[PDB]
């Protein structure tokens, strides 16, 4: 059983539930945890679906090192020295991204515009060493993720793509894992270092009131091209730079999902990853034909996977009904289907659905297609409940001293902004101080920075003023404390 | 253009193969070679069959960090001691293998027999950090692998897993790859540290006469519980060690069926894993109705792919047909389709298998049944030649006089053998001397080594002796030269 209560110790509760359902292990190095099969079936599902997505655009995958030479590197990193007791002579870094390693390749290999797009991605871990609090899926030291790198004849092809994958990855979040994700330019000061242009989807935590990224898209422009000398010759034999894009998701994802449907029994597993959709539970009375139970439940469940429903029977004598209605609530699983001789007598189903509560009796003649609408319905109810709460984490401000009180109800602020770098590092300073103040009187960081420049943009009035400088603004600005 | 002969300078003639196919590309870090697509395609098929079998036996796939502390892998690695310029206090290694990085939470999971059996696996890539010559696909400093990992009841069932999976490892070789191999048990001297039992399938590459493992699976027994305190209790509370079991394979595999079944053209790519089965040359001449030849080819594309053939179009107008016949036999694509005028008034197309260049007109109904049926004949056709090779590269002999001929001849041997552990040290250095010899008189190493007692044996009459010590002969051992 889950006991910290979501909205009472958020960390706590968090805790609880990845431990409880069996998703995670800890580990005695410090920033990296063991992903159990129970979460693992999760990525599985999200990769498969991020994969098809991408091979349908011509992106290939493959494989790179995971070691990077320091010249190459530097042309937060966990650095090998040693083999054995040997020193080697230059010492090699483990891959945090893969630029430095692919595009010396990408050099070589591309020669003519015939040889555009060169589209390239592949799944592996990074490894990103910083010394901040870890969080299990959402800031570890090492992390599974894709990377996928493109190179193109033209910027506007290039920026297409660029598009066309952060598309995706709404997709990932927002159709698989039912968590709604605002798309949007990062600022200048939090683009991609090296990049033109980085454009991101970003989620929202209520309970601590953090944005967090929840996947990224780059536009890295000529910039790496000109680093890397990746040219090609149009049909006339004239050399330019390629334009270049990189982009990337991890299991932060799992991480998002989890903390947007938990609820105080822990872990609600959106249908469409739920690796158990339905877990048939029989009663098994011992004054009972526990054999037709058992039967008729098998028929249910291949019955169920001619729909490609995912079950689970879970046939144990040695546990109660009810204590395997917590042990699956506590896992997630969206649908619970609960058989015994009575229910056999009048040829139904019990069907309990974990976001809500709510039962259902359905024959078995309507089980298939009644169930398929109810994971529908439920997948649904995920998301737009998730997005109500999202929108109403957002405050619309005007000026600076609307932010600390946003800030302490756990909101995000969207304000005009001016765009200026500068000012994003004096309001990241500022806040910080604040929060630091206002912990004192109270008995992760305070900073808020921004988390995206949305796509989709209120309307600006004409003389609109930066909500921190005074100058003209430029844009509305989504900002918040972040993770 | 693949120019030096296989039977004449091997190693250059495989360095052309595969470079020249796009399969591999250099690397500024010895030892670690990237995966092009063209190889990572195949990759990805292996893969996918594998993990199907194994879901099917309840093994459930994870994700373990990469690195293990020191004092818990030491309870050639590569051993990370910065981040940054920041020391660590202790050092922690890269994983070669992951049993010390699982089993204390094995350890921690285990608790009753009914918690058992537990089966887990991991795809990941892992690093052995050797300084003798890397071999791309074959013999890498860093490479990707799946390890699994199980733990049982009892003994017998842990031994019935074992060569369950060695089986799936049979078929990955011979049933997707069409590499013949044979199963056996390791020497006390070549099975896995710290194991009960390690068993292995063996392949055979004719060109150098070396033996190489092809995948492992190893019967760990009561060991690593013991070292790892994994206990379960019986239902009457009485605590018992757990039986694991630890198995494993890698990209190695693709090298051996590249070296296999390639010829002096290039690549041959089994079928059963071709990412391209088909391969569409239309005829393009500047006089004829190019747009319907080319209608024709997709019309027949989208054709054999509803029979789940695997096909690609080659419709570039700047690469004459000769050109594209050459560029898609050194990639090894299994059959190449031709289709021009003169085939579409005939109502057939030009189809020429890759193995033995046999050419067969097809008429347009027939081409899907043809071509299934073709493919599995190629297929078929590739692993029983190789299997003929497998056989004329074995010498059974009796003495070690006859050790040293049959090795210049490039040839295993079968021997009776006592199975001393100081024998197998002594037979591997005295033929290193030997060949050390030789190759002095002639203007990797030279040893033989064991490859694997075989699971078939032959009669071993009843005072049969030892090969090298005269010593009562115990069972049939393949020896050889080795990867
Ligand atoms: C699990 C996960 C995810 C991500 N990040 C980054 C941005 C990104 C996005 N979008 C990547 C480009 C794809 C993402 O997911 C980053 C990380 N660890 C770290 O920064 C290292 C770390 C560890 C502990 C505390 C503080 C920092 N850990
Ligand atoms: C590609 C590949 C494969 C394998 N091995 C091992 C046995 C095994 C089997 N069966 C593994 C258990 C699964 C296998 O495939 C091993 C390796 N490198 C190394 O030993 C490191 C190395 C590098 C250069 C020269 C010498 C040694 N590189």
């Amino acid at each position: 059983m889950v006991t910290a209560k979501k909205d009472e110790n958020f960390s706590e509760w968090y805790t609880q539930a990845i431990v409880r359902s069996e998703m995670i292990e800890y580990y005695d190095i410090s920033g990296c945890y063991i992903m159990r099969p129970w979460a693992f079936h999760i990525w599985e599902k999200v990769q498969r679906f991020f994969d098809d997505e991408i091979k349908k655009m011509g992106v290939e995958n493959s494989y790179f090192p995971m070691f990077v030479s320091r010249h190459k590197l530097e042309k937060e990193v966990a650095w090998v020295t040693h083999y054995g007791d040997s020193p080697l002579p230059e010492k090699i870094a483990i891959r945090p991204t893969s630029e430095t390693i692919m595009y010396p390749a990408y050099a070589k290999w591309i020669r003519s515009h015939r040889d555009l797009p060169l589209k390239l991605n592949q799944w592996c871990s990074v490894v990103r060493w910083e010394f901040k609090q870890p969080t299990p899926f959402l800031r570890t030291r090492e992390f599974l993720w894709q990377e996928g790198h493109t190179a193109h004849a033209t910027e506007e092809e290039a920026w297409e793509l660029v598009l066309d994958i952060l598309e995706l990855y709404r997709r990932w979040y927002e159709e698989c894992l039912a968590v709604p994700v605002i798309k949007g330019e990062k600022s200048e000061g939090e683009k991609f270092a090296g990049g033109k242009k980085t454009t991101t989807v970003e989620a929202f935590i209520p309970e601590n009131g953090r944005g967090i990224q929840a996947a990224t898209s780059h536009l890295l422009g000529t910039n790496f091209a000109k680093m890397f000398e990746i040219e090609f010759e149009d049909e006339e034999g004239h050399k330019r730079l390629v334009h270049q894009t990189s982009w990337g998701c991890t299991t932060r994802s799992l991480g998002v999902m989890i903390m947007t449907h938990g609820d105080d029994k822990g872990l609600v597993i959106p249908p469409r990853v739920a690796s158990v959709q339905v877990v048939i539970i029989p009663i098994l009375f011992k004054d009972e034909n526990t054999g037709e139970i058992l039967g008729k439940c098998r028929e249910l469940k291949t019955m169920l996977e001619k729909a490609d429903i995912r079950v689970r029977i879970d046939d144990r004598s040695n546990y109660t009904p009810g204590w395997k209605y917590n042990h699956w609530e506590v896992k997630g699983v969206p649908l619970r289907l609960e058989l015994g001789p009575k229910d056999l007598a009048k040829g139904t189903a019990r069907v309990v659905r974990r976001d809500t509560g709510e039962a259902y009796q359905i024959s078995w003649a309507d089980l298939a297609p009644k169930l398929l609408e109810l994971m529908e319905g439920i997948q649904r109810s995920l998301f737009e409940k998730a997005k109500a709460r999202l929108h109403e984490g957002i405050e619309k401000i005007s000026t600076f001293d609307e932010v600390m009180p946003a800030l302490n109800r756990k909101h995000l602020v969207l304000a005009p902004w001016c765009e200026d770098p500068e000012s994003e590092e004096q309001i990241k300073k500022e806040t910080q101080k604040l929060s630091e103040i206002q912990a004192i009187e109270a008995g992760m960081t305070g900073a808020m920075k921004t988390l995206c420049i949305p796509f989709d943009q209120p309307p600006m009035p004409e003389g609109t003023k930066c909500f921190y400088t005074g100058k003209p603004a430029k844009r509305w600005t989504l900002w918040g404390r972040s993770y």
